[PDB]
């Protein structure tokens, strides 16, 4: 566990984390992918040897020593918006089951479904609430990963209103 465990958000490529593990915002297939997918594709592609996985759930594999967690989050084209939301909640506890059972100190994850699989809507506060849900009772140091200029400024004073 990390001494006074923390939440942060950077925005950059998550494929440059300087965290001791990855979440990645997998496809259920374990396809290379678009987005943060593509980019931890490119970075750890030896992560996707049997890395598919069904939407809700998440399943690490290991580049070398380092984990990547596969999460699946629900595409809201396909799901109802009261179902995806039972799967985006799901998908995030068992994101945190993985970082609890690796016993890392810190993990890089970005906001599940809130990219291609949003069905162009706006999910920052739905899917970082799930975050927290799920992430709370663990004692690693949380760093969320972001593109968006405005995103790192809303997830930021989400997190600030907390401390
Ligand atoms: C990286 N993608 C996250 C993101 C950024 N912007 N929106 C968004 C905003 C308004 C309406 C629909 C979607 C999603
Ligand atoms: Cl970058
Ligand atoms: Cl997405």
């Amino acid at each position: 566990g990390a001494m006074a465990p923390s939440y942060r958000v950077k925005r950059m490529d998550i494929a440059k984390n300087d965290e001791e593990c990855v979440v990645n915002a997998a496809n259920p297939r374990g396809l290379p992918g678009d987005g943060v997918c593509k980019a931890v594709y490119k970075k750890w592609p030896e992560s996707f040897k049997n890395s598919a996985t069904p939407v809700g759930t998440a399943k690490t594999v290991m580049c070398g020593t380092y984990p990547v967690i596969h999460a699946v989050g629900p595409n809201f084209s396909n799901y109802t918006e009261s179902e995806g939301d039972r799967e985006l909640a799901a998908a995030y506890r068992e994101v945190a089951k993985e970082v609890t059972r690796l016993g890392v100190n810190s993990v890089a994850i970005p906001l599940l479904s809130t990219g291609v699989y949003s069905g162009g809507k706006d999910r920052l506060t739905q899917s970082l609430n799930h975050l927290f849900t799920a992430m709370d009772s663990t004692d690693a140091d949380v760093v969320i990963y972001c593109r968006d200029k405005e995103w790192e400024k809303k997830i930021s004073e989400a997190i600030q209103m907390r401390t």
